[PDB]
Protein backbone atom coordinates (compact mmCIF):
# COMPACT_ATOMS: atom_id res chain seq x y z
CA UNK A 1 0.00 0.00 0.00
CA UNK A 2 1.02 3.64 0.40
CA UNK A 3 1.49 5.84 3.48
CA UNK A 4 0.89 9.08 1.56
CA UNK A 5 -2.18 9.80 3.71
CA UNK A 6 -2.54 9.56 7.49
CA UNK A 7 -6.03 7.96 7.19
CA UNK A 8 -4.47 4.48 7.01
CA UNK A 9 -2.49 5.11 10.23
CA UNK A 10 -5.51 5.03 12.69
CA UNK A 11 -7.16 2.12 10.87
CA UNK A 12 -3.99 -0.02 11.05
CA UNK A 13 -3.59 0.83 14.75
CA UNK A 14 -7.21 -0.11 15.55
CA UNK A 15 -6.66 -3.47 13.80
CA UNK A 16 -3.67 -4.29 16.02
CA UNK A 17 -5.72 -3.32 19.09
CA UNK A 18 -8.54 -5.71 18.10
CA UNK A 19 -6.04 -8.58 17.84
CA UNK A 20 -4.62 -7.93 21.32
CA UNK A 21 -8.17 -7.83 22.75
CA UNK A 22 -9.10 -11.16 21.10
CA UNK A 23 -5.97 -12.83 22.54
CA UNK A 24 -7.05 -11.92 26.12
CA UNK A 25 -4.39 -9.22 26.60
CA UNK A 26 -5.62 -6.59 29.07
CA UNK A 27 -2.26 -4.76 29.30
CA UNK A 28 -2.09 -3.20 25.80
CA UNK A 29 -3.05 0.47 25.53
CA UNK A 30 -5.62 1.88 23.11
CA UNK A 31 -4.31 4.59 20.66
CA UNK A 32 -5.85 7.96 19.77
CA UNK A 33 -7.61 7.99 23.19
CA UNK A 34 -6.93 11.75 23.38
CA UNK A 35 -8.79 12.45 20.08
CA UNK A 36 -11.99 14.53 20.03
CA UNK A 37 -13.54 13.61 16.64
CA UNK A 38 -15.48 10.43 15.74
CA UNK A 39 -12.15 8.54 15.68
CA UNK A 40 -11.58 9.46 19.35
CA UNK A 41 -15.05 8.19 20.30
CA UNK A 42 -14.45 4.86 18.51
CA UNK A 43 -11.14 4.34 20.35
CA UNK A 44 -12.89 5.04 23.66
CA UNK A 45 -15.44 2.32 22.83
CA UNK A 46 -12.62 -0.22 22.40
CA UNK A 47 -11.12 0.81 25.77
CA UNK A 48 -14.50 0.24 27.46
CA UNK A 49 -14.73 -3.30 26.05
CA UNK A 50 -11.16 -4.01 27.24
CA UNK A 51 -12.07 -2.93 30.78
CA UNK A 52 -15.13 -5.20 30.82
CA UNK A 53 -12.95 -8.16 29.78
CA UNK A 54 -10.62 -7.56 32.74
CA UNK A 55 -13.57 -7.55 35.17
CA UNK A 56 -14.79 -10.89 33.78
CA UNK A 57 -11.35 -12.47 34.17
CA UNK A 58 -11.16 -11.09 37.71
CA UNK B 1 -28.56 18.19 7.53
CA UNK B 2 -26.21 16.11 9.67
CA UNK B 3 -28.78 13.31 9.82
CA UNK B 4 -28.96 13.22 6.02
CA UNK B 5 -25.19 12.70 5.84
CA UNK B 6 -24.10 9.05 5.76
CA UNK B 7 -20.77 9.77 7.56
CA UNK B 8 -22.42 9.44 10.98
CA UNK B 9 -24.45 6.31 10.05
CA UNK B 10 -21.48 3.79 10.24
CA UNK B 11 -19.90 5.32 13.35
CA UNK B 12 -23.22 5.24 15.24
CA UNK B 13 -23.78 1.62 14.18
CA UNK B 14 -20.29 0.55 15.34
CA UNK B 15 -20.97 2.18 18.73
CA UNK B 16 -24.15 0.14 19.22
CA UNK B 17 -22.23 -3.03 18.30
CA UNK B 18 -19.55 -2.31 20.95
CA UNK B 19 -22.27 -1.97 23.61
CA UNK B 20 -23.84 -5.32 22.72
CA UNK B 21 -20.40 -6.98 22.85
CA UNK B 22 -19.66 -5.50 26.31
CA UNK B 23 -23.00 -6.79 27.65
CA UNK B 24 -22.07 -10.40 26.71
CA UNK B 25 -24.50 -10.63 23.76
CA UNK B 26 -23.18 -13.05 21.13
CA UNK B 27 -26.39 -13.03 19.04
CA UNK B 28 -26.26 -9.48 17.61
CA UNK B 29 -24.99 -9.14 14.04
CA UNK B 30 -22.20 -6.80 12.93
CA UNK B 31 -23.16 -4.19 10.24
CA UNK B 32 -21.31 -3.28 7.03
CA UNK B 33 -19.77 -6.80 7.00
CA UNK B 34 -20.17 -6.82 3.19
CA UNK B 35 -18.12 -3.59 2.73
CA UNK B 36 -14.79 -3.62 0.87
CA UNK B 37 -13.14 -0.38 2.04
CA UNK B 38 -11.36 0.28 5.37
CA UNK B 39 -14.80 0.47 7.05
CA UNK B 40 -15.51 -3.11 5.94
CA UNK B 41 -12.20 -4.33 7.39
CA UNK B 42 -12.94 -2.64 10.74
CA UNK B 43 -16.38 -4.30 10.93
CA UNK B 44 -14.76 -7.69 10.25
CA UNK B 45 -12.39 -7.08 13.19
CA UNK B 46 -15.36 -6.56 15.53
CA UNK B 47 -16.97 -9.80 14.26
CA UNK B 48 -13.75 -11.73 15.03
CA UNK B 49 -13.73 -10.42 18.61
CA UNK B 50 -17.39 -11.44 19.02
CA UNK B 51 -16.59 -14.99 17.88
CA UNK B 52 -13.72 -15.27 20.39
CA UNK B 53 -16.08 -14.20 23.20
CA UNK B 54 -18.49 -17.02 22.31
CA UNK B 55 -15.67 -19.59 22.44
CA UNK B 56 -14.66 -18.37 25.92
CA UNK B 57 -18.23 -18.62 27.22
CA UNK B 58 -18.51 -22.10 25.70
Amino acid sequence: GSHMSTITRPIIELSNTFDKIAEGNLEAEVPHQNRADEIGILAKSIERLRRSLKVAME
